[PDB]
């Protein structure tokens, strides 16, 4: 006869992990506090550590006959608050007003992170009988680098998953697909002279000019004739350049810098290698010389929508959840590149449109559904 | 019986004016002690401000009947030194090494501007007949603007003249036709979106990509198909660039600046109009617009080279100077805009690879030899 998690708990403990601030950052933090709720609950979590304030929290509770492993993975960083006198409440003082829990992180992602841990906490302490693991994998640095998921891909913590559960803000739908993302750099190298007198020089953002032109057409001709029937088409953006100085002289220097939203039907290789073409054609006969730089670069992501695991979810309601796709990336990107495959999908609370804005929230009932909610996909997936 | 002007004065006089740091500005200071020099020898001068501490100077010697007037004009401006640790002798000291008499502005062009003045108040003293004016113009801020050449020609200062020589460096050469000037900027507006969520933004810097393209493409048309026998083809080039705020971010602001020297043959008015047309056409269907500003629009300059003031120059000399075209512009882009016509050429003392760079100086017989054939060239356009 056990006592229950009263509901002021569970709400204070999204509230706590919210007034810490993981900015690009200090995980560790928000680690060790989780780490320390498990423990009360005898759950013993393991540290994984990427450096110095940034950790990684792994866990587990096994039940009955070895079965699946069902991971449940979210990650504790978030993005900037930006000016903090915009927010109508403070962005990491996690006020409740009404139905709405305020901060940064609020929806993307901490939410779901939270649901999960204590959805862990009370599967076990409900004593409700599965035939298998669930296992926690909370991450560093997803939004800028997709650091844990990387590490602990590398370091084998996936290779026991048969299917994984990332609790990004979803609402009511399930994500089971989507893009890649890459950003990359161009140099264009010239050679400085007099404007008046520039048969001495070699224009650098001239020969840029034509890497832009021969990029924007070569990537408008791939999104006209190829395209993902959820995801849509490759998306391609120059989004940042400079060059020369002085108005007067012949430039020397220039540099661009763009995005990609990739598909599986043209994966990143083959877009890496077209830009790589682009620049090769561009330097022939010339020492003045483009190069391309790969800054980030993140696969497209496809599971299968009728797997085990979307049919466990698709149990717990009266009527299915809609399936979708979304452009930005996720720690799948790195998950999925583990040596087996896995049954995948996104699904978390959170308001779908309130991501890495201004006023971020998230509805209470929204939070503590989705607790119960990730109790009963448990036990229907491991039954 | 007068006495002589002595060598070593004809040099102090020049080492004064270059110790005066006159780099975009402080004329009046350099107009002022050619001023006071003038009435040592009883030529008045008039003043004639430009703006605080920025003034030209203008002065008369005539003599006989009513004839001819000739215009001997240079500019009191010099452009920046640069880094003073990477001079061997300092720019501003004046410093005499052998034959050479190094600083800033040796070359350009106070050389030139002191070999006339002195060459009027010699032709005064030596008595020698002559029926005419001889009149100096002597300019603000020729290297940024020519902004005394402009406001000289407005004012009515260049009415009176039959013929103007300039005393920019042309050593013994005489330039009698030179390319044209216009600094333009283009900008270009557009609208952030996320890169990953495009179709709700304008992508400013492709627009301003489209415009390099068009641009560069009838430029070099026009090279190829308009020249002119001595200053050559139109030369264009984009020479500076900026655009994006964010790497993940649909850019909404671009801009880029460039650089044309143009030719009699396709003059500024078809240039401009040209570039306007290019941007109207770009505009067409979208309310994203690229805007075009023109920031310096100097005209070509083209003279007689068979006219009497140049056949008084070839007087001097046993054997012809060659008559010789250039980039750069002068003063002329202004005079010329004078509500008449008069003979004009460019001739000056001083190195011509020297102006704006390190260690630039004058050879000091050079210089003193220009003094003598000033004289000789007045006394024969104004026999
Ligand atoms: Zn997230
Ligand atoms: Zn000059």
């Amino acid at each position: 006869h056990m006592a229950s998690m009263k509901k002021e708990e569970k709400i204070a403990i999204l509230q706590e992990i919210i007034r810490i601030k993981s900015v690009n950052g200090n995980e560790g933090e928000v680690a060790a506090y989780l780490n320390k709720l498990l423990a009360r609950h005898d759950i013993t979590g393991e540290i994984v550590s990427y450096r110095d304030g940034r950790d990684n929290l792994i866990a587990r509770y096994q039940k009955g006959q070895s079965g699946k492993v069902l991971g449940l993975s979210g990650h504790m960083d978030v993005v900037a608050a930006g000016d903090e006198s915009s927010w109508t409440y403070a962005p990491f003082a996690a006020e409740i007003h009404g139905n709405r829990l305020y901060g940064r992180g609020a929806t993307d992602m901490k939410s779901g992170l939270a649901a999960m841990v204590i959805a862990m906490i009370e599967l076990k302490e409900s004593g409700k009988p599965f035939n298998g693991t669930v296992k926690l994998l909370a991450t560093v640095g997803e939004e800028v680098g997709e650091l844990g998921g990387e590490q602990l891909t590398k370091a084998g913590y996936v290779d026991d998953l048969d299917a994984l559960i990332i609790g990004e803000p979803t609402n009511y739908s399930l994500m089971y697909t989507h893009m890649g993302s890459i950003n990359y750099t161009v140099t264009s190298h010239g050679k400085e002279a007099h404007s008046s007198m520039p048969d001495q020089g070699y224009n650098a953002i001239n020969h840029l000019n034509e890497f832009i032109t021969k990029a924007n057409a070569e990537m408008n001709h791939l999104a006209e004739t190829i395209e993902n029937p959820v995801l849509g088409k490759t998306i391609h953006n120059v989004t940042l350049i400079s060059g020369g100085n002085q108005v007067n002289s012949i430039p020397s220097h220039a540099q661009l810098q763009g995005n990609i939203r990739s598909i599986p039907e043209y994966p990143n290789d083959k877009i890496i290698a077209l830009l790589q073409s682009i620049v090769n054609e561009l330097n022939q006969e010339t020492d003045y010389h483009l190069e391309l730089m790969i800054d980030y670069n993140k696969i497209p992501v496809k599971a299968d929508p009728d797997s085990p695991l979307i049919h466990s979810i698709q149990q717990q309601f009266s009527q299915p959840l809609p399936l979708v796709g979304a452009a930005a990336t996720t720690d799948a990107a790195e998950f999925t590149k583990a040596n087996h495959s896995f049954d995948f999908v996104v699904f978390g609370p959170g308001v779908v449109t309130l991501p890495h804005q201004v006023d971020e929230y998230v509805e209470i009932d929204n939070y503590l559904d989705m607790i119960e909610k990730y109790q009963g996909i448990i036990l229907s997936y491991l039954a």
